[PDB]
Formats: structure tokens, C-alpha cells, sequence
């Protein structure tokens, strides 16, 4: 299947997941020159982000990316249409370059990203019915950089080590998502964008939130050492790392933002 | 009929060109989690640049940049075999957005950048054998910045309304390439990649110089506006604009600096 790295890497994605070459691909760099104030981004509306306590939740490395499964009851409003979570994942470096954000800033990276990704239930039965259709999903991406412990996202990192290689699952006892969300979700990125993986469908609405989150030191290093890409029982583990695809030539379009300052 | 932009661009490109989707390929984002001093890497001998203004030497607009040949007596002193030049070109944005430099440095385009490109003439007999084997070229990389108006860019830059389309050849007078480089040629990259075009032969020693030159807006403006990527009785004419490659992973690599700092 695809990778990040080596012969199946990005640039070979298109052979099999033609959308992946086609138009609107994601990430991009967030830079100055694209970015346009839209007085018409009001604030998201995050329902049902806290999880039931007594309810758990699928995590999963899928080989590509640790995953949480999310209830369809927890959605944001304020979009077209109400868009249902389905899961949220992140995408990182390795601990020689700890800069593996998806999106940039002005050129540079983040030490990691989060993505939570929902799909247009009112649209769609399902995510995987929903990801190739017109207006199927919107991400909500959270930069990360290294700086205070979060407990928050310590609710996730705990259970890496049930989940070291691929196939493997745990789960997570619900929490309050919005707890993972940065400061001022106000303000934020908006663009009409892609998948990052395979196949690449352009059917992204991406919320990029404009203000990092902070995880300490010990907490990235754990997320770019947990995992690894491979089966448990494969004579040649790969770790999983640097599982961010790179930017992509974004031209004649902007990022509308909700802040002008 | 590769092509920068849409359906045949560079997520497409290994379709057809398989080492496109292979190692070592170029260009990057020189920054510093991947830079090691080298202080071995002693300074280049520029031989032969100062070419006779009493000769001329082919411009030919190839489709996909604009390039001059140069003559093998021309060459550099002080890689392990002798490397004599065969053709120089560029690569640049366009008139909205002049940030069109392959490489980048911590996340940043230049305006555009210079191609100076050599061949193991030791070793083999032209430089179309020489890149298809493992260090058979040796690229020069002069970055461009947005500044002064630069006369000896303008030898190139005057003769391009000259060269508009695909298949035309134009002659320009010797002048000196060196004056070409920047300040400080001792200061420079070092790292093993491959050529940024298909087909992407990962048979490259780069050289990026650290220091910019500067070229004014309005050649710039001359230069992202003179150039077709077709024929001149082409019903659907391209513009050559945008042609650059964007940054690719670089793992594992290193790039080596002859500054410590
Ligand atoms: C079928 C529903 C989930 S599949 C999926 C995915 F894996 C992503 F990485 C992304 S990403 N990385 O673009 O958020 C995504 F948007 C997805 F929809
Ligand atoms: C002898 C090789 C002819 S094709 C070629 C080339 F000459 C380059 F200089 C480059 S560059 N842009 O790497 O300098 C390139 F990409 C090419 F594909
Ligand atoms: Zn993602
Ligand atoms: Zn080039």
C-alpha cells in the first residue's frame, strides 16, 4: 500500500489514487500573501465533544497514523450542512527534525498536527460513503509545538503502548475533546482542500485554528517513538514517522481567515 | 509533455518517470535540524567562466525552462573529478508571485534560482550519459532574490523575447558566468540529490551557494512574462511560469555546509 517513505512514498500516490495529482490538494503553506479577512467565519459550534465517561472509544494504528474513533452525535455547527465526527488522528516528524505539522506558517512547520475529521451526515450515511462526494468532510486541524505537559492530550498518549503496531487497538475511555481545541478557536484558517492521504478526494472544508496547542517535550518524543508502521510479527519494522504529506502548490487562491488581527 | 501545473504536474510525474518517485530527489528545504559543517568542503575554482564576447553560445527555449549552452572547456576545479559545464537555466514564479526558487532556506522561497549545470567529463563523453550514473552531475545553485537591477543576468535576460517558444534558439554573446554567483562562492550546501525534472535521475552533487544574488521586479517581470512552454502556432498556448519543483522529504540525508555558522 502507500507510504510516506521509499518507493510507495507521495510522489507515488497518483499511479493508484489518481486525486492525489488532481486539483485542490492539501496541506498548503498559511502565508500572508494568500490570506484575506472574511468577516463571514463566525465561530464553530463543537456539540457533543464531551464524550461520555462511561462510554469507550476505538484507538487504532492503522499503519499510517494513530486513530481515535468518535461518535456520530459529536458535530460541529455552523457549517452548510452538519458535519458528524468520525475519528481524529495526528501526523508528525521524527526526533532529528520535530517538525512534521501537514500545513505550515509562513514556511514553517509545527512539531505535529491534529486532525479531527467529520462528514456531512446530513448529506451522507456514513464517512466512507461521504469522502468522495461533494462537500463530504471538514477537518479541523490543531498545530502542536513543544512547550507545557498537556493532560489533556496525555488522554490519548497513555494508550500508546497498546497500540504499537499496526492492527493493533485499544480503547480510550470518553473525555472532553474539546479539552485538545487551542486557545481563541475564533480565530482560524479556512480553505476548500483535500485529504492529505490517500486517495486525496478533494472534499475537504479544512478549519485550520490560527493558535498552536502545547505538549511537553516527554509528550512528542513519546508520539514520534511509540509507533510503528509494520505488524507486530514483521522481520523489518519500520517506526512510524514523518507521516506528513508535504505542502502543495496553492496558486491563484486564498485562505480566508476569521481574524484580522 | 510533463508540465508544472494540472494534470501532468509534478504529483504525476512518476507515472512516467519512476525516479521521480524514488531516493535522493531534489530540491529541499535547507534548514538547520539537517545541516552539519564539513570542513572539508574547501572552496570551488570557477575555470573558463569568463567566456570570449567575441563568440555566441545557444539559447534554446526547451518547453520547460530557458537554457544557454555552455562550452566544456568551461568547468570547476576542486570536486573529485573535473566537472565541465553544459548548460545553465532557471527557474522563477510568477508576475502575482515572484517566489518560484527551488530550494528554500528555513521555510522561505527566493524569487527565483540558477541552474548551473556540469558533467563528469572524466568520465564520460557528454553529459547525457554522465546522468544516468551515480554522481555524473554537478549543479551549482545560485538563489535570486528581488533587488538591485543586475546587468549580467541581462545578457540572458535581453535575448529572451527571442526565445518565446518552444523549439526556438537564439545566440548570446560570451560574458562572464561568474558573474553569475554571489558573494562569497566559499560559503555553500553540499548534499547528494537529483535532477528536479523528469526524469529525476538521482545522480546530482548539488552545490547551493548560501548568499543570494539580486535581479530587479522589472526583470523579474520580463522574465516570469516572456516565455511559452509551446510552439508558437500552438491553438493552446502555455505560459512558462511556475517552474519549480516543490520541496521534497529529505530523511536519513544530510547537507553538508563549508560554514560552520
Ligand atoms: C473516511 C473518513 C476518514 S479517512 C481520512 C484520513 F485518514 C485522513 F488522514 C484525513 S486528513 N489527514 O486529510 O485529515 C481525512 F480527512 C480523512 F477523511
Ligand atoms: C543532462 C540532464 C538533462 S535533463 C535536466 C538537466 F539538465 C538539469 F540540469 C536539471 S536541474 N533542474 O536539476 O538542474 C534537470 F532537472 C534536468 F532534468
Ligand atoms: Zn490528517
Ligand atoms: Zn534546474
Amino acid at each position: 500500500k502507500w507510504t510516506y517513505f521509499g518507493p510507495d512514498g507521495e510522489n507515488s500516490w497518483s499511479k493508484k489514487y489518481p486525486s492525489c495529482g488532481g486539483l485542490l490538494q492539501s496541506p498548503i503553506d498559511l502565508h500572508s500573501d494568500i490570506l484575506q479577512y472574511d468577516a463571514s467565519l463566525t465561530p464553530l459550534e463543537f456539540q457533543g465533544y464531551n464524550l461520555s465517561a462511561n462510554k469507550q472509544f476505538l484507538l487504532t494504528n492503522n499503519g499510517h497514523s494513530v486513530k481515535l474513533n468518535l461518535p456520530s452525535d459529536m458535530h460541529i455547527q455552523g457549517l452548510q450542512s452538519r458535519y458528524s465526527a468520525t475519528q481524529l488522528h495526528l501526523h508528525w516528524g521524527n526526533p532529528n527534525d520535530p517538525h512534521g505539522s501537514e500545513h505550515t506558517v509562513s514556511g514553517q512547520h509545527f512539531a505535529a498536527e491534529l486532525h479531527i475529521v467529520h462528514y456531512n451526515s446530513d448529506l451522507y450515511p456514513d464517512a466512507s460513503t461521504a469522502s468522495n462526494k461533494s462537500e463530504g468532510l471538514a477537518v479541523l486541524a490543531v498545530l502542536i509545538e513543544m512547550g507545557s505537559f498537556n493532560p489533556s492530550y496525555d488522554k490519548i498518549f497513555s494508550h500508546l503502548q497498546h497500540v504499537k503496531y499496526k492492527g493493533q487497538e485499544a480503547f480510550v475511555p470518553g473525555f472532553n475533546i474539546e479539552e485538545l481545541l487551542p486557545e481563541r478557536t475564533a480565530e482560524y484558517y479556512r480553505y476548500r482542500g483535500s485529504l492529505t492521504t490517500p486517495p486525496c478526494n478533494p472534499t475537504v472544508l479544512w478549519t485550520v485554528f490560527r493558535n498552536p496547542v502545547q505538549i511537553s517535550q516527554e509528550q512528542l518524543l513519546a508520539l514520534e517513538t511509540a509507533l510503528y508502521c509494520t505488524h507486530m510479527d514483521d522481520p523489518s519494522p519500520r517506526e512510524m514517522i514523518n507521516n506528513f504529506r508535504q505542502v502543495q502548490k496553492f496558486d491563484e487562491r486564498l485562505v480566508y481567515t476569521s481574524f484580522s488581527q
